[PDB]
């Protein structure tokens, strides 16, 4: 599996997914973050995440 | 049930949904680099999200804040 990380990567043996994770910096302005993972990210109360499994999905 | 609808410059806005409308939803749709602009409302079914986008559906009072 391939994931974009900014750049992209390629995921460990057992990183089936690729994610996007909506971070909040101030009102309207989020930081997304970007990469492989194993098991999909706990989303932030104020936040919202993106979780899929195919190459660089998470554009 | 009761959902957000707008948000702007501290003050929010909400409203009671219709009576076949059992979630709040928050969807964000880019304006630019790390630059979203968050709607909020009811719904019925939850909205599928743009490419660029994300999507949250909950079902408590202005749990969509």
């Amino acid at each position: 599996l391939t994931c974009v990380t900014d750049i992209t990567e390629e995921c460990a043996a057992g990183q089936k997914i690729c994610f996007k994770n909506w971070k909040k910096m101030g009102p309207k302005l989020y930081d997304v973050k970007r990469g492989c993972t194993a098991t999909c990210p706990k989303a932030d109360d104020n936040g919202c995440v993106k979780c899929c499994n195919t190459d660089k999905c998470n554009k």
